[PDB]
């Protein structure tokens, strides 16, 4: 049954295939401009638009976007005459949902649409820094490392739930408990009925994430408050200093753009035969094999642009650097390092300056998310950020038991890593780390604001 799986994940990877070369054929891109990552996640972005419908679901569409409802869009990048010419190009909704379902053999093909939306969450998540968006909710701008998933649409389902981190929920919490203290109405009536329902959803979700009994103690206290207010918040900030020593599990999903789907699929390749997994070594060998281009702009560096993408391919972003180092081959820098911007070029840069380059995409190594393991120390702002703010308020049996499990905390996911040589996972390779590196991707940040567009 464990195959089964295997043609189903398979179908859908076909599916995004076979729609990215319709989309190719439809908007008359070269090879080259079929392979252009940009030009990818504008064709991505059409799709998740036209099933959403102005829900918030699959994306997040802008209120200017909301002047033509019935049409979705955007930049679409073409090499003319030396130069790289962009071109807003507007299709009907409905056109884009028929041209999906036909790619898909007539299905509605969701877990596609999921697909492509987690890539462009795990892509923001390498990319924008979040640290306004956690000074707003009262958070400490130090657990920037729990925010997996925190540029989702807000109205994401379950599909969105699994790769949301622990400080993501926490945030989204913080966020409905304060419009709750706001308006006394906010839990009555048929609003209240089903946003208390919401409410206890969230904090089952946040609590399957704690992996020890006494956080998902705690969380059980923040869902039982009826009428929930400033002291929720106070634990549920609690709870998220705690998942920076007692980590929670939080589901990565390596999700790769249609431009590197589309053309394994364009040459010739039956992915519902051959079965396609994510967790293994499926995901490297597209990667291996692919070639993909992006626009650059000036005083940025190719290869670290090439970072951005490869570690948002791989879903890394929250992952220890020196294990990523060693897998890739070459020093995976923290984001504060990186001489790049966004993939997404803005509708106000101009384009005269830029140019484009190959991503460099392969690794040295490959490995399965999951026996001799060395486990690395966290950095000292994690240590202060999470052994802080327990001198005053609130105190109780199971926050003192909560901090003496951080405290006395034994050295929480890691990675196996297999030689390219090595197919069938029969070699596990013992890591050996460069301890010069830094350790947090966010060591040091310096990248935009996500909310800032």
């Amino acid at each position: 049954n464990a195959t089964e799986i295997r043609a189903s994940v398979g179908k859908m990877i076909d599916g995004i295939g076979r729609f990215y070369i319709q989309m190719c054929t439809e908007l008359k891109l070269s090879d080259y401009e079929g392979r252009l990552i940009q030009n990818s996640l504008t064709i991505e972005r059409m799709v998740l638009s036209a099933f959403d419908e102005r829900r918030n679901k699959y994306l997040e569409e802008h209120p200017s976007a909301g002047k033509d409802p019935k049409k979705t869009g955007g930049p679409i990048y073409k090499r003319v005459d030396r130069k790289w010419m962009r071109e807003l190009v507007l299709y009907d909704k409905e056109e884009i949902r028929r041209i999906w379902r036909q790619a898909n053999n007539g299905d509605d093909a969701t877990a596609g649409l999921t697909h492509m939306m987690i890539w462009h969450s795990n892509l923001n998540d390498t990319t924008y820094q979040r640290t306004r968006a956690l000074v707003r909710t009262g958070m400490d701008p130090r657990m920037c490392s729990l925010m997996q998933g925190s540029t989702l649409p807000r109205r994401s389902g379950a599909a969105g739930a699994a790769v949301k981190g622990v400080g993501t929920m926490v945030m989204e919490l913080i966020r409905m408990i304060k419009r709750g203290i706001n308006d006394r109405n906010f839990w009555r009536g048929e609003n209240g009925r089903k946003t208390r329902s919401a409410y206890e959803r969230m904090c089952n979700i946040l609590k399957g994430k704690f992996q020890t009994a006494a956080q998902r103690a705690m969380m059980d206290q923040v869902r039982e408050s009826r009428n929930p207010g400033n002291a929720e918040i106070e634990d549920l900030i609690f709870l998220a200093r705690s998942a920076l020593i007692l980590r929670g599990s939080v589901a990565h999903k390596s999700c790769l753009p249609a431009c590197v789907y589309g053309p394994a699929v364009a040459s010739g390749y039956d992915f519902e035969k051959e079965g396609y997994s994510l967790v293994g070594i499926d995901p490297f060998k597209l990667l291996q094999n692919s070639q993909v281009y992006s626009l650059i702009r000036p005083n940025e560096n190719p290869a670290h642009k090439s970072q951005l993408v490869w570690m948002a391919c791989n879903s890394a972003a929250f992952e220890d650097l020196r294990v990523l180092s060693f897998i890739r081959g070459t020093k995976v820098s923290p984001r504060g390092k990186l001489s790049t911007r966004g993939v997404q070029i803005a509708s106000n840069e101009n384009m005269d300056a830029m140019e484009s380059s190959t991503l460099e995409l392969r690794s040295r190594y490959w490995a399965i998310r999951t026996s001799v393991q060395a486990n690395l120390p966290f950095d000292k702002p994690t240590i202060m950020a999470a052994f802080t703010g327990n001198t005053e308020g609130r105190t109780s049996d199971m926050r003192a038991e909560i901090i003496r499990m951080m405290e006395g905390a034994k050295p929480f996911q890691g990675r196996g890593v297999f030689e390219l040589s090595d197919e069938r996972a029969a070699n596990p390779i013992v890591p050996s780390f460069d301890m010069s590196n830094e350790g947090s991707y966010f060591f040091g940040d310096n990248a935009e604001e996500y909310d800032n567009l």
